[PDB]
């Protein structure tokens, strides 16, 4: 009945929107708690309603972080009273609400749940493991994540496989992308051809490494010659200067058939994604997004950290190869787009909404 | 080499005092930092090294106090920089303590791992669990206490069975109460005979119902008269309040043979303990203590937070019956004292300091 959202990111804020969207549809009272741009731009860009309450937490060090935002999220705890306090992901916020949750004695939602780096180096996986433990909610991805936080003795009863929201969030943040006449301004003002690939390019193993920057480089242009198509690449200005670097940025300012582009945003980005023929990246993020969008995906690396994405079909593993490369192209302009989704059918926020109903 | 103990409580540095005491037989360097009387008399009253760091963390919320050692702590653990920080138990000290260390990626130490309630409810169960699972050294006093940090998932190379400290703690102790004519003076000034029984009586299942405390007073007796024995009864407020009330407290007073003393400090009780032919006791802890020190036990209730010890036969549970108290009591004081101790072998302290030299 009533329930508190703590958040402190934007992939938090989007993860969660579905959840945002589906309370707008019940009669639950609920709130958010945003932790710090004092982000309103990206909440109203979603369509989202502002965040009751901003606690700006600044800087400091990590114990005072911690510390600020346990004294902070408790004041609001205590004048809000809520019987769920739901969060998602795993930053300081999610740990500190979660712990004075806790402490309170309100019962805890983690969403997306299970997931496990087995590197319990890093702070985040820690967070993770704890944020799991003090939970009374665990809405777990999948099966595979049920799995570990089942190893982790914790009771099967508070287990709940409901799919990742991150599909939800991104199906319903693209339609709001499309019906944004700025951004629709921005992509129509790039795009030419009803047939683009989108290419993204990042990781360290790829740009600082002269050779298989090098590579990748020619394997675009080998891919552009044969299928005669324009290539959309969004550019940050690391790679850009690993480029101008290797002696390789002219030869693509060159190409008239390849289209650079500065940085963009999420929405604009979602658009770029939904539209393309196949998506060209090394990033995990947007092997998840396009298999989420039925964009054929090529990832140029031999590792991913999405592998779910090449066992439905969504997605082949080329690395550095132009051989791989110019195969993978063939077998994905010819894929009939209709993988089976392994981040979920798309309604988790609803789902995880109406279990929370139920308690 | 460099080496944090984090504390807060009595309890905490009584179980961590043969952590010290190793310490102090080794080149390690190594400090305190205690949290908040200010403890400095306790510390002198068990030959103890006053903490180099006193954080006075004051009162307030449950977040605020966990937020303020966290900054605190932090400010320390900066300072100092060790290798190790060891904690023991599960107070919001020691999971403030863990936590910054886990986030200022320093290994974590905890004494006396892996014992659970499995009653997610009482914060401290929860202290507990993110305290474990923060911890990179897990010295675990029994098997099944592995057994419970395994299931978990917690990986088995950073589980050391290791004993309780409690056992070199109370036995330790017990030889330093002895050395302190302060207290010698007050033991000498109570025990007549040498013979006498130690009873301590406290629960509430057991003060409150004027039933089950007419029927223990009334067994006390007939104890008395059977095997015309002294016994002495340290008697907190709250009894004494329900005996005046039960109209028994008279009859007590009247009983030459029973000797009442106004409530005692650790060594002086601990003094009793050692010295009694027989201690009879609702508390665990004393169940705890009179096994470590071979003094058999009977205890007047009928579940016991301490089982191990009617396992190996130092104790046995006769609750509200006075013939189940007969029984015991013939049984005990025949009884030859040599039974197994479940807590461990008495070398913890220095076993957990090996362990730490080696890492």
């Amino acid at each position: 009945m009533k329930l508190s959202i703590i958040l402190g990111t934007r992939p938090e804020i989007i993860k969660l929107s579905p959840i945002i969207r589906a309370l707008e549809k019940t009669n639950i009272d609920w709130h958010i708690i945003h932790t710090n741009n004092m982000d309103k731009i990206f909440f109203e860009e979603l369509n989202l309603p502002n965040p009751k309450y901003n606690l700006n937490i600044g800087s400091g060090t990590h114990g005072e972080q911690t510390g600020k935002m346990l004294i902070e999220i408790e004041k609001v705890l205590l004048k809000e009273k809520p019987d769920v306090v739901v969060v998602q992901g795993d930053t300081n916020t999610v740990l500190a609400g979660a712990l004075v949750a806790s402490k309170l004695k309100i019962d805890v939602a983690h969403v997306e749940a299970g997931l496990r780096s087995f590197d319990r180096n890093m702070p985040e996986e820690i967070n993770r493991v704890l944020t799991d433990h003090i939970s009374s909610y665990l809405f777990a991805p999948t099966e595979i994540a049920k799995n570990n936080l089942l190893r982790e003795g914790i009771e099967e009863n508070k287990i709940f496989v409901v799919g990742n929201t991150i599909v939800d969030a991104t199906l319903q943040n693209l339609k709001i992308a499309e019906k944004n006449e700025n951004v629709r301004a921005f992509f129509n003002s790039v795009v030419i051809d009803d047939d683009y690939f989108l290419l993204t390019l990042h990781r360290a193993e790829n740009v600082d490494n002269k050779e298989r920057l090098k590579n990748i480089v020619e394997g675009i242009f080998e891919i552009i010659e044969i299928y005669d198509k324009a290539i959309i690449f969004s550019i940050h200005p690391r790679t850009k200067k690993r480029l101008k670097e290797f002696n390789l940025f002219d030869k693509l300012k060159s190409n008239k058939k390849i289209k650079i582009i500065e940085p963009v945003g999420y929405l604009e980005f979602l658009m770029l994604e939904k539209n393309a023929e196949l998506i060209l990246t090394d990033s995990g993020g947007v092997q998840e997004e396009a298999c989420i969008l039925k964009v054929p995906c090529i990832t140029l690396r031999d590792n991913t950290e999405r592998p779910e994405t090449v066992e439905v079909g969504a997605n082949i593993l080329v690395g550095d190869n132009k051989e791989k490369l110019i195969k993978a192209v063939e077998i994905m302009l010819n894929k009939k787009r209709n993988w089976k989704n392994p981040f979920g059918n798309g309604k988790s926020g609803e789902r995880i909404v109406r279990i929370l109903t139920y308690g």
